[PDB]
């Protein structure tokens, strides 16, 4: 199905409150300090995004730890974490696991 | 089809010589200075890998420039570039374009 269908089914299932902006980007907060953005690009890629605060900028950024990989980047000089995967074949179960996995990773870093 | 089917069809089409090792990793050289490794992990992910020499380690590593993204990492303190995408939905045409695109990117950096 489309990104929104997936997104809806996702939040409507996990009973989590969400926030969609004008550009069609979903946001969900973990506890009270973790914000995760989820957008779809070019009708194929699902992007995850979350800020890290003032984490250890020294990250080798190799693939292997996660599938897909969690990449640490520099935005506004400020540390961020992102993950991407194609929509094709993406089921609600994989979506949930990927998120949990990304959420988990965020905490361990912050 | 499987990774190998794809891989074969790829090299057998572009008329490029290749080299498969013991771990089932394909290698292809561009001109005489560019080596690209292609492996499949967990029967789902196709990984691209190539060394950069002594490039500018200062890379923000944001998504957006390419789909999928070309990530710059540190392996053995030495700069590398990688890209990953799921096998599902992956056709020989996308494979070729992704490679060309990765190859291109390597050159511009080295
Ligand atoms: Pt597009
Ligand atoms: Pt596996």
């Amino acid at each position: 199905t489309t990104f929104t269908e997936l997104m809806q089914q996702l939040f409507l299932k996990l009973g989590l409150n969400h926030q969609v902006n004008e550009n069609d980007v979903y946001t969900f907060e973990v506890d009270g300090h973790i914000q995760v953005l989820i957008a779809c690009y070019h009708q194929q890629w699902v992007q995850l995004f979350s800020e890290l605060g003032a984490d250890l900028p020294t990250n080798d950024n190799l693939f292997g730890e996660h599938w897909p990989a969690h990449v640490q980047g520099r935005l506004d000089g400020k540390p961020i974490l992102w993950s991407q995967q194609s929509l094709v074949g993406l089921d609600i179960d994989e979506m949930q696991a990927w998120l949990e996995r990304f959420i988990d990773d965020i905490e361990q870093r912050k």
